[PDB]
């Protein structure tokens, strides 16, 4: 199937996400709604239930919405069962409306609809060409109080209507009893409760085993992707063990939520982006855009230097996800924000990198600021606004240009107040112009592109004032760029040698099978290169232009480079694919009595690769942690590590560039087949 098929699983980078409360947007099937208090018939009051439902999505996908709209993929709440109970929360009435206070994550909510409505979901959309991704959050069930069973409902887990347990008498240790978090650190912020959540152990093997079954059962009904909530508050061992097992079954593309407040690059965020298993939410593209676009507190220079920065941080920045506002926010829409900035910041996040995602009702306007107002009902399903017809003109682009869904980024004319860019990939080009100042137009000379000669008329046919250029070789005329203009030109070609755009997912043991998404790999099945190997045949499962699908080779576990030749004809390398060894267990590691200097952190290696192969650098574990499960001068780890593998390794201590490691022999230990373990050990 070619790239920009529904059936790509495994690549966003040519959709146009609509992320949407499936409470808020339609009730269509109003017999499943919510009884008495905890419904609100007028959706006045936002805590509660107003309705809106699966049968909601099916029926403005039938009547063409969405394909009038130009989406590609919905985003939709968490589709399993939450909590009936009503919480007050001093005096207001809260409800589970929002889907994150599960209770069985084998049961759909039967206020969104029955299993079957959920398959005539996925079935409806896929037969429009639309891809569903849904919410999941292994973190938490819903708001427990250990003292008192009788608020909301203890925060018990269910599966598939068995009861496994609650939070007050938890004899199993299925959650943390550690308190709440003050989010002081990474660690009080994962293994501490998120407010009042009851928070999961995942070191329990069941609460692993019950998350990697549950997960299966909704990717076998046809999810195309997995919004993965609260990825800060979870170890990454133990998450990046779980991305393993869904890999190893049915690979979707997974992105999770890391809230930052800035665009500035933050370590922790970039290393999970980079070490998971999964790609992100884009806070820091969202703050510039808002700072920029929105808000006025930064100029264009700012845009260009995010811009630069994460292509610099992320080893994939095509795969995070971009948003102009999204549920933790105030709506873009203000009454100090006039419409045409929101219609420019629409514009950038359509043709910018990354996988874009647009909230629901950002086409109508719709305001709303904090939590719940930023989550008001849909109020218009009108095709008529310039936010609806700049994204109808401009989210084709990314199945049409694969400049716009692949290409680099870089900056051909820059002030305070105008940013001309231009995305290639091949011979594959777009040039976007925005002037972000409203009362003057700007004079632009000397602009060069990687245009052809030719003249290009506006995608958007001006209805952000946008004008019609021409290229000489690249060097464009000279021309005025309205106030409050963008334009978007565009030049697209047919590539003759192989080039890849994208690789999904990026991490896997032998035997799991990647997509290779680019242009020109032809139609005879070549080969494909994880570094020095080949990989010919029957292990390549499927070869075309845009799309090849291939089996893992048996090769050392590692970080590889993936490459295709065609015809003889090598393609450009696809960097930081990772190998692991195997199937994944996590391992907690403790070790006793590891006393450190003022500013020395301990860091374990060992002898797989996902222990770093002996590294003390970037790819050994750590830096370890010491507060919460154990305490100083213990310290201990969740790793992802292979399964039934003996397994050496050692500690070591790190303050600059001066490494102290163990005395005596390597530490020794065979992990479990499956699940999890601990090992402890004492600092040699
Ligand atoms: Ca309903
Ligand atoms: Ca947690």
């Amino acid at each position: 199937d070619p790239d920009t098929a529904v059936t790509n699983k495994q690549s966003f980078s040519t959709d146009v996400i609509y992320q949407v409360f499936t409470d808020r947007f339609l009730d269509g099937n109003p017999s499943n709604n919510p009884t008495g208090a905890a419904y609100d018939a007028t959706c006045s009051n936002l805590k509660l239930y107003c309705g809106g439902d699966w049968q909601g999505l099916i029926n403005k996908i039938n009547d063409n919405y969405f394909s009038d709209l130009g989406v590609t993929a919905l985003w939709i709440s968490q589709p399993v069962e939450n909590i009936f109970a009503t919480i007050n929360y001093s005096g207001v009435t809260n409800t589970a409306y929002h889907g994150y206070w599960a209770r069985d994550f084998k049961k759909t909510n039967p206020y969104f609809g029955t299993m079957a409505d959920f398959q005539n979901l996925i079935t409806t959309a896929h037969a429009k060409g639309i891809k569903i991704v849904i919410d999941f959050a292994p973190n938490h069930t819903s708001p427990a109080m250990e003292t008192d069973t009788s608020f909301a409902e203890n925060g018990r887990l269910y599966d598939n209507g068995t009861l496994v347990g609650g939070y007050t008498n938890d004899t199993n240790g299925y959650f943390h009893h550690n308190g709440g978090s003050d989010f002081s650190s990474l660690e009080n912020g994962i293994y501490k409760n998120l407010y009042d959540l009851a928070d999961f152990n995942h070191n329990n093997a069941t609460i692993d085993k019950y998350f990697k079954d549950a997960i299966k059962l909704w990717l076998d009904m046809g999810v195309d992707g997995i919004r993965v909530d609260a990825v800060k508050h979870m170890p990454l061992g133990w998450q990046k063990s779980w991305m393993s097992s869904i890999y190893a079954h049915k690979p979707v593309f997974t992105f999770g939520e890391w809230f930052l407040g800035s665009a500035a690059s933050d370590a922790d965020n970039t290393d999970f982006a980079n070490k998971s298993g999964m790609s992100l939410l884009d806070f820091r593209f969202n703050s510039a855009v808002r700072n920029v676009f929105r808000d006025n507190t930064s100029n264009m220079y700012a845009l260009d230097s995010m811009i630069n920065s994460t292509a610099t941080d992320y080893n994939q920045v095509n795969d995070q996800v971009t948003f102009i506002d999204n549920h933790d926010m105030d709506r873009f829409k203000t009454s100090a924000v006039n419409n045409r900035r929101l219609e420019q910041a629409l514009a950038f996040t359509l043709t910018s990198r990354g996988v874009p995602a647009i909230y629901y009702g950002t086409e109508q306007y719709l305001t709303g600021n904090g939590d719940p107002d930023n989550r008001a009902k849909m109020p218009s399903f009108s095709k008529s606004t310039t936010a609806f017809n700049v994204i109808s003109k401009l989210a084709p682009l990314r199945k049409s240009n694969p400049a716009i869904a692949y290409g680099s980024t870089q900056q051909r004319w820059i002030n305070n107040d105008v940013y001309v860019y231009e995305r290639k990939f091949g011979k594959s080009v777009a040039v976007v112009a925005v002037n972000r100042n409203l009362s003057t137009s700007a004079s632009i000379t000397g602009l060069s592109t990687s245009l052809p000669t030719g003249s290009y008329t506006d995608v958007l046919g001006g209805v952000l004032n946008g004008n019609n250029i021409t290229s000489t070789n690249g060097s464009i005329n000279n021309f005025t760029l309205a106030a409050g203009a963008t334009a978007v030109w565009q030049y697209t070609t047919a590539e003759t040698t192989p080039t890849i755009g994208h690789v999904g997912p990026v991490m896997g043991k032998p035997g799991n099978v990647v997509t290779i998404d680019g242009r020109g790999f032809g139609s005879t099945k070549g080969t494909v290169y994880f570094g020095t190997t080949a990989v010919t045949g029957a292990a390549i499962t499927s070869w075309e232009d845009t799309q090849i699908k291939v089996t893992i080779p048996s090769v050392a576990a590692g970080n590889y480079a993936v490459k295709v030749a065609a015809s003889g004809v090598n393609s450009n390398a696809y960097n930081n694919f990772t190998i692991l060894t195997g199937d994944q267990v996590t391992v907690r590691f403790v070790v006793n009595n590891a006393s450190t200097t003022l500013g020395q952190n301990l860091y374990l290696t060992g002898n797989v690769a996902e222990l770093g192969n002996w590294s003390t650098g970037s790819t050994a574990i750590g830096p370890a942690f010491n507060q919460v499960i154990h305490q100083y001068p213990t310290w201990y780890y969740d790793v992802s590590v292979p399964a039934g593998k003996q397994l050496e390794f050692k500690f070591f201590k790190k303050n600059g560039s001066t490494i102290t490691w163990e005395s005596g022999s390597n530490h020794t230990f065979t992990t479990p087949a499956s699940g999890t373990a601990t090992v402890t050990v004492n600092w040699q």
